[PDB]
RNA sequence: UUGUUGUAACUCUUAUUUUGUAUGGAGUAAACAACUAGCAUCACCUUCACC
DNA sequence: GGTGAAGGTGATGCTACAAACGGTCA
DNA sequence: TGACCGTTTG
């Protein structure tokens, strides 16, 4: 837009206010709920006026403005005789928009801007901060809206309401207005050497058929997106997100300063003079670890978060990420039925800074007497390669029946699994080593946060079903329980039980993390878990509890944390297809198809003879080890991007159809009996 | 100990089966790890009342 | 099995300005 | 009058 990145990244640090000069807890919510007003009237004027004609905007324009750049395009022939929502789009000047918008804004004066609460200047608050912020999010809006066409893969050859239909969606889906910005388009695609050509017939197909189509495409693509959004609700601002956003000018007075004590002052403008607390990020013993001084933007937030004041300031520091090497490759299978990160790094004991909680499991004098002959196989079997958080489900279920009365066949297993626990935690404790007894900490409370989360859960699906019950339709529509008092005590609660789960999660896979780092790994792999697989379902408490406690843990976010990690770290994070993971045979790299999950069914192993969880493990990290593997699925990010927040390599598969036909061409099959 | 979050040890305390190996509360206490945030939209899942 | 509300997760997209003009007060 | 800083334009 107007602030360009360099092989730099923009860091936002949220700063705790004291010493606030007046601005309360209460003018403040005051000030973001008149805020929240004010953005909300706009975007009704906005969603009012959409399907509107641009030229029809510059009788709004002051005649003394008549002659200024962004209000000649308006009544410009490209534009003059288009749809309002059109200028919300690639082709239209943005610079354009926002001021010839905000004129319109203010010459119609649909909100009765008076000034607002905190007495900032009108520059700042109206035009850059709410009118642009509502501006940009009706650009995220309509520039992607697909008006229903779903995509399918027959592609070109059918018939003409199929050309209709797929000429529609591309030139939606990717943004395009103009016959210009598609040919620009198909130049960078003939430009590239990797033509892939069953996409590229569909493509040259229907940029013939636009070429001399245009009329009746247009009118078509202007009906369809007329008719989508008279039926949209507008982009609405919600009332539970207490934030108000604030841009400051090129010259106005924005300068922060450190007072001592580890503390920063911020001098915004005249209205704003705080202090605030300080982080350990960016000044650490009245020493700047960022350029915060003179880097940070001009533009800030103000939020309350558990009645507290917040000042968002984002600045913009040096990010030197390279993609990573593969001279060594870790697999993790993230699968939370018995561990949590499942590796293919065989535990010979020469792993530095690692503790197997299996392996000292099955050598405990208490849990050798109890474990029956099923479960210490399944130990035995875990204990001989890396893994993460010992996590079994059914062992948390069975302290939730220990808890509720009913009896369980584990439970004794129960107690002397915890008491291992507890017996490395405090061997920790007195051998004095830190990373160790976090990491078996972290496991225990994570373990019991599960189980809490879902009591919890289930105590609040039990409570709003006797609420809900025996009432009107209006009343429960108007009055749910999510916003009453026990409602939100309920949800108070699951709050913080959901982020001590996250915690524990982070914190294990931080020692993960570490562990690959110290021992020299180079690359880490992962599942590209795009959302969580098992989203879709008296034992409906069991099944009930196994799915809220997938879906607790952020089972497809792990991956992300991951991500984040490599951001400052030294090795690299990829994500593989997830598809067909499971099912290679890691000895001859083959995949049995004749296919089906149920393979894994001899005591949690594998037809291959090793462990399914370290098989899955060993198939992920061959996807990234092998050259041949890589270039057939895994495609390698834009180096010349920024690296943060993206993966080393990413695949370009997208669903399982494509992968299992991409594998039968090279080979990579075998037979099932 | 200069922010949020997760993780200790130690001394008390009702309360919580709408966190019973855990949490709210009071006191004390230290090292180690992460932290790009805001706003909007879309898709999906779950629960609940209804047929 | 869907229609509505709520909760949540996961993904996506904009955005975090630069330079010039003009009002005002020492 | 020049010098901050709120306002207007790509």
């Amino acid at each position: 837009h107007k602030k360009t990145e360099s092989n730099q990244i923009i860091k936002t640090f949220s700063f705790k206010i004291k010493n606030a000069n007046g601005l309360s807890l209460d003018v403040l919510n005051d000030a973001i709920t008149e805020y929240q007003n004010y953005y909300n009237i706009c975007s009704d004027w906005i969603k009012d006026h959409l399907t509107m004609k641009i030229s029809e905007l510059y009788k709004y324009i002051p005649n003394e403005k008549k002659n200024s750049g962004y209000a000649l395009t308006l009544i410009s022939d490209e534009w003059k005789d288009k749809p309002m929502y059109m200028m919300f789009k690639k082709g239209y000047p943005a610079n354009n928009r926002d001021n010839a918008i905000y004129e319109t804004l203010n010459t119609c004066n649909t909100e009765h801007y008076t000034g607002n609460i905190l007495n900032f200047s009108d520059t700042y608050y109206r035009r850059f901060g709410y009118v642009a912020s509502a501006i940009s999010n009706y650009v995220t809006k309509i520039s992607k809206m697909s008006t229903g066409s779903r995509s399918k893969n027959i592609s070109n050859d059918s018939d003409v309401d199929t050309i209709m239909e797929q000429v529609i969606y591309e030139m939606e889906h990717n943004g395009w207005t103009s016959v210009k910005d598609w040919e620009n388009q198909m130049e960078y695609l003939e430009s590239k050497t990797d033509s892939n050509p069953n996409f590229v017939y569909r493509m040259t197909t229907l940029y013939e058929f636009y070429k001399s189509h245009i009329d009746e495409v247009n009118s078509k693509m202007e009906t369809m997106s007329i008719d989508s959004l008279i039926k949209f609700g507008g982009c609405r601002r919600k009332d539970s997100k207490k934030s108000m956003y604030i841009m400051g000018g090129s010259n106005t007075p924005f300068d922060i300063t450190q007072i001592g004590g580890n503390s920063l002052n911020i001098k915004f403008s005249k209205n704003l003079n705080v202090d605030v607390f300080g982080r350990y990020d960016v000044i650490k013993d009245n020493t700047l670890l960022v350029d915060i001084i003179n880097g940070h933007g001009a533009s800030f937030v103000l939020k309350i978060i558990n009645d507290e004041i917040y000042i968002d300031i984002n600045v913009s520091v040096p990010f030197d990420k390279k993609i990573a090497t593969t001279n060594k490759v870790v697999g993790i299978d993230v699968n939370i039925k018995h561990m949590l990160l499942a590796t293919n790094i065989l535990d010979d004991g020469n792993v530095k800074g690692y503790v197997n909680i299996y392996k000292e499991v099955i050598n405990d004098s208490d849990f050798k007497k109890v474990c029956n002959s099923t479960v210490m196989q399944y130990f035995t079997d875990f204990s001989k390669f890396v893994t993460f958080c010992p996590l079994e489900f059914d062992f948390l279920f069975s302290r939730v029946c220990n808890q509720k009365g009913i009896y369980n066949d584990n439970s004794a297993m129960e107690k002397s699994f915890s008491d291992v626990l507890n017996k490395l935690k405090w061997n920790f404790i007195e051998t004095g080593d830190n990373t160790k007894r976090i990491y078996i900490e972290n496991v225990m409370k994570l373990r019991s946060q599960m189980k809490a989360y879902a009591i919890v859960k289930n105590a609040y699906y039990k409570q709003q079903s006797e609420y809900d019950f025996g009432k009107s339709e209006e009343f429960i529509q108007e009055h749910p329980f999510s916003n009453t008092d026990k409602g939100i005590e309920i949800l108070n609660k699951l709050d913080n039980i959901s982020k001590k789960i996250l915690g524990c999660r982070n914190n294990i896979i931080q020692y993960s993390y570490n562990l690959f780092e110290i021992n020299g790994y180079d690359m880490v792999s992962l599942e590209k878990l795009t959302s969580s697989q098992f989203k879709k379902k008296l034992s409906k408490f069991k099944d009930d509890f196994f799915n809220l406690m997938i879906k607790s843990i952020h089972f497809a976010d792990i991956k992300d944390y991951f991500i984040t990690l490599s951001n400052n770290g030294t090795a690299g994070v990829s994500l593989v297809p997830s598809y067909f993971t499971s099912q290679m045979d890691s000895i001859d790299h083959k995949i049995y198809f004749v296919n089906k999950h149920k393979v894994r069914s001899s005591q949690e192993k594998h037809i291959n003879g090793l462990n399914a969880d370290y098989n899955a493990a060993r198939n992920i990290a061959y996807i990234m080890e092998n050259t041949d593997c890589r270039n057939m699925f895994m495609k390698q990010s834009r180096t010349d991007k920024s690296l943060y927040n993206k993966p080393s390599y990413e695949t370009f598969i997208k669903t399982q159809g494509s992968a299992v036909a991409k594998l039968k061409k090279e080979g990579f099959v075998k037979i099932l009996d």
